């Protein structure tokens, strides 16, 4: 295990007023499709509180829509602990790829069926239709492509897992945004909150840098809190290999990269907001709420704090920082993502 440092976030906490209602609609959905093998698994899935992190990211969205997108994450966690990050398929790329393309296919078209399907695939069809059916054509095109990118990203993790190797810090920062599916998270934010970027904004290299920098630092925050659970491919382990230091010595380096990427995100945000349309301002607002959502929910969620729902927490929130850890405005030397700083 390791000791985490306090976190810097300059945005106020936000939660959807009708959170209690959103979670019940999700619990009803979980029980309807039986997203568990016994009551213990049901308890553990509910303890993730996936409804919360979405409600904290979507404080002004209709609760029916927050609940619909929350199912994606509930299903996510259920299939994550079963298939993606544990089990025999999680360490064989030739077994993972045939399985994972079927889930990517069902995301694109729920009417696509196969002879053998993994548990909770019926739930994947339902949440897909529930999320995408009322959405715009553009939002659906975004849902499909971002989902495939996530499933393709998780395959890349299994490759390194199969070989028992840790990827380079350059390769990790490039691919981590895909493995965490933050592009898909942003797409569900648009669908639920009822915003959609223009083709112009989405393609523009400033907004791409904004999304990728945001995506990366959001998932580095995940790595820090989820490090303990994953032991009981992480920014701590990747830095530990590359610098040949211990996990504890890789903490300040992680926070340095975290602060340098979030520092760039705020710079890009400040440049875009003045000229931003109602759709881009809504995403930026969504990105702000997500920052607080991950920290406020993450260190109160049993997933990253408890070994079982009911046991005392092994992790507590490390606290709030007034200043950033690293104020260096220079670009990171990792050439897969160094181009971000060119859009300032
Ligand atoms: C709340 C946010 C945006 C980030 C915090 C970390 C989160 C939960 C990111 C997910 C945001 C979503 C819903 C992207 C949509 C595609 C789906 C359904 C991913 C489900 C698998 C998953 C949880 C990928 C996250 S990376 P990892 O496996 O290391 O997560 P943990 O083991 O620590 O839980
Ligand atoms: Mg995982
Ligand atoms: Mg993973
Ligand atoms: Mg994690
Ligand atoms: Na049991």
């Amino acid at each position: 295990a390791i000791e985490l440092l306090p976190f810097h976030c300059p945005f106020a906490a936000a939660v959807n007023p009708r959170l209690a209602e959103i979670e019940k609609l999700c619990v009803d959905w979980i029980d309807e499709f039986r997203l568990y093998q016994d009551d213990a698994q049901r308890e553990r899935l509910i303890a993730t509180k996936a409804a919360e992190v979405y409600a904290r990211a979507l404080p002004n969205a209709a609760p029916e829509r927050v609940a619909d997108v929350a199912k994606w994450l509930y299903w996510g966690f259920a299939t994550d602990d079963m298939v993606y990050d544990n089990g025999p398929v999680s360490v064989r790329a030739a077994d993972f790829l045939p399985l994972i393309v079927q889930l990517a296919r069902i995301a694109d078209e729920p009417r696509s069926r196969f002879g053998f399907e993994i548990p909770y695939t019926d739930a994947l069809r339902d949440l897909t239709v529930a999320i995408t059916a009322p959405a715009t054509p553009g939002q659906r095109i975004e849902w499909r492509s971002t989902a495939r990118a996530w499933f393709f990203g998780m395959s890349w993790d299994v490759a390194y897992a199969e070989r028992g190797e840790i990827p380079s810090l350059n390769d990790y920062l490039m691919m981590r945004m895909h493995t965490g599916g933050l592009a898909s998270w942003a797409a569900t934010l648009g669908i639920a909150d009822g915003f959609e970027l223009s083709a112009r904004d989405a393609d523009s290299p400033a907004v791409r840098a904004l999304l990728e920098s945001w995506s990366t630092f959001a998932l580095i925050i995940n790595d820090l809190m989820s490090y303990a659970k994953e032991i009981e491919s992480n920014i701590i382990t990747v830095i530990a290999r590359e610098l040949s230091c211990s996990p504890q010595e890789a903490v300040p380096h992680a926070y340095s990269i975290l602060d340098r990427i979030s520092g760039l995100f705020l710079r890009l945000r400040a440049d875009l907001l003045p000229g931003a349309d109602q759709n881009l301002r809504a995403l930026i607002a969504g990105m702000e709420h997500t920052w607080r959502a991950i920290l406020d929910w993450g260190f109160t969620s049993a997933r990253y704090t408890r070994r079982d729902p009911g046991s005392e927490p092994y992790q507590v929130f490390p606290g709030w920082a007034e200043q950033p850890h690293d104020t260096s405005p220079d670009p990171l030397p990792y050439p897969a993502i160094a181009w971000w700083w060119e859009q300032v």
